[PDB]
């Protein structure tokens, strides 16, 4: 307790020391409360204009058109501590996952250097604005990296003074540069040296690409074993333990000397402390602490959530299994029947899952998994829409299996070559690609967001006839040289280079499941779904609002070259056969 959040806590309480009351009326139950002061502020979705002029038909389809208008009684929730049985079998099996992930890796601080060049290409790095007006800027300045030692020196110390959360089924909790640096150089090494890559954690996706989800799935369907379970955790980052937390701290036996002292610093008194400040319109700001949950950088927190997920199911696995019979307490010859599992067939159970985050594919041995709930609950990882002891429904089909907010084709090319395809429902596509983040963006910006979000649905999405034809236009709509953008950014559509060069380079030359790498020379040569497939999947060919769109698609994209003026555009519309004369 206040020992190691006290200092955070006095050093706040002081630059707001005219507006300080201990409020009586406070909404908190789990969280620990500790003061109020004095604040008044809030970034809401825009509309993407080019996007949106050359989509015309989706303008009357309320699910598109309703994503771009407008439970934190969840955070405020407390999870029971797991049983002695369940702390055993999470402690043995964390021990041999992180020797597993750390036998071809080694744990390596992240460099000043390394950070610098992260914010000069915008990655969504989680900061605040104050003393310099963006990250771009403290970042060149040495009076910034002087605090930063300040801190440093005092997390080697055992202590933290400016490590503090602000607040904003999502969840985001944002530090100041400092906080972040210091987090990335202890902890970086786990996204930087893709330690949660597939050839390294077996039932990892990082890196791998949504145009590999598709193939990985089939991969994993191969295998002998029962249905494929996709079970979704309500509010995962919600139902991580302080025992979660401690099990992920023993990544820091695997590091030496100031790295391994700086890391267990972040563990101690930043993940497994938290001092958070809320917005109440009641406006004050609220000054919180609690112990557990998740609350860390979105990408760290990408990483343990994969550890500690790719844990969870290897446990559900043995439950299934019947490796030990109760989570009341495991025998001494039930911890040596867990590690002798783990070693024999740990690997093989491994690489029966695809796990990105919260999120998992399991492929068991057999279907006595679905019904193995005990360790699953007792670890607090409940199962969302679906009573508790309620046996899991599984999938007998991999084409039919829900991951990453995706399912997955097996697409047949004229030619007898096969591509595995991803896809989700087109009102989904559509109504994120109409949608801005922020504010001052100019008419050159706009537009070059709507052409990333084109050469994305051409590399990913050609499947789709409406994508195909709606990010031709697009393409022919924004001049020709300008470099596609984004704020918060593997994303291959991201290049000036022609799309069909990259299609084969993604497809066919670097793609492992095809064994014939000829080239594809032309988009005509690239299948679609069946029309049928596509209807089912959202498109609206068919209907007499798209076939009014498709043949005046000319007069829309001549309405968008207008608005942007006397440019070098490109016609990639006959590049399909039905516009090709
Ligand atoms: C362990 C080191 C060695 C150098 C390349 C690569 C091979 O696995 N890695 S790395 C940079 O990913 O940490
Ligand atoms: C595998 C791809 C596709 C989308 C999910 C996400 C999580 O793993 N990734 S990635 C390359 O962005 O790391
Ligand atoms: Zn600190
Ligand atoms: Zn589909």
């Amino acid at each position: 307790n206040l020992d190691i959040i006290g200092k955070r806590i006095e050093k706040i309480k002081q630059e707001h020391e005219t507006s300080w009351h201990y409020d009586q009326d406070h909404p908190y139950k789990t969280w620990a409360y500790h003061g109020s002061y004095e604040t008044k502020q809030t970034a809401s979705s825009m509309v993407n204009g080019v996007v949106r002029l050359l989509t015309k038909p989706w303008d009357i389809i309320p699910m598109v058109t309703q994503m771009a208008m407008t439970f934190k009684e969840k955070v405020d929730t407390r999870t029971q501590e797991p049983k002695e049985g369940t702390k055993k079998l999470m402690k043995i099996t964390a021990e041999w996952l992180w020797k597993e992930l750390g036998k071809k890796k080694t744990p390596r601080m992240c460099t000043r250097e390394e950070f610098t060049r992260k914010v000069r290409s915008n990655a969504a790095l989680g900061a605040i604005f104050n003393k310099w007006k963006s990250a771009r800027e403290a970042v060149e300045d040495s009076g910034f990296w002087e605090l930063v030692d300040k801190e440093r020196n005092l997390h080697l110390e055992g202590k933290c003074e400016t490590c503090v959360y602000n607040m904003m089924s999502r969840a985001i909790w944002y530090m100041w540069l400092g906080a972040r640096f210091l987090e990335f150089e202890a902890l970086g090494f786990l996204n930087e040296d893709h330690w949660f890559s597939r050839e390294n954690s077996l039932s990892g996706v990082e890196g791998e690409g949504l145009h590999k989800l598709g193939y990985i799935l089939r991969d994993v369907s191969k295998k002998e074993g029962g249905a494929m379970y996709a079970d979704d955790t309500a509010g995962w980052d919600t139902r991580i333990t302080l025992e979660d937390l401690k099990n992920e701290e023993m990544v820091t036996n695997h590091m030496e000397g100031e790295h391994k002292k700086l890391a267990e610093a972040i563990f101690k008194l930043t993940y497994q402390n938290k001092v958070v400040r809320v917005q109440r319109p009641t406006t004050v700001m609220d000054i919180i602490s609690r112990r557990d949950q998740r609350g860390s950088g979105q990408v760290v927190t990408y990483g343990l959530n994969t550890f500690t997920n790719m844990e969870a199911q290897l446990i559900r696995q043995m439950e299934g299994e019947g490796v030990f019979k109760s989570i009341q307490h495991l025998t001494v010859t039930e911890e040596i029947a867990v590690k002798n599992w783990l070693v024999r067939v740990g690997r093989e159970r491994l690489s029966r899952m695809a796990i990105s985050g919260d999120d998992c594919v399991v492929k068991p041995l057999d279907d006595r998994f679905a019904s193995a709930l005990t360790a699953l609950n007792d670890m607090g990882k409940v199962r969302k829409d679906i009573q508790q002891w309620e046996p899991s429904r599984g999938w007998n089909d991999w084409t039919q299996v829900p991951f990453c907010s995706h399912h997955f084709h097996e697409l047949i090319m004229k030619d007898g070559r096969v591509l595995v395809v991803p896809c989700r429902n087109q009102d989904e596509l559509i109504g994120r690609a109409r949608i801005s983040q922020g504010a001052g963006w100019s008419l050159r910006e706009t537009a070059c967001l709507g052409k990333s979000y084109a050469q994305m649905w051409s590399l990913m999405y050609f499947h789709r006839r409406d994508l195909r034809l709606a990010a031709n236009a697009i393409c022919s709509a924004v001049p020709s040289h300008w470099v596609p953008t984004s704020r918060t950014t593997t994303h291959e559509w991201m290049t000036t280079e022609d799309m069909l060069t990259v299609w084969n380079r993604v497809w066919i030359q670097e793609n492992p499941w095809m064994e014939d790498k000829t080239p594809v020379e032309s988009w005509e040569e690239i299948p679609y779904l069946g029309k049928r497939e596509d209807q089912w999947c959202g498109s609206l060919i068919g209907l007499t609002s798209r076939a009014t769109w498709a043949k005046n698609i000319q007069t829309a994209i001549n309405q968008v070259r207008s608005l942007i003026g006397n440019e070098e555009y490109t016609d990639y519309m006959p590049s399909m056969k039905r516009f090709r004369r």
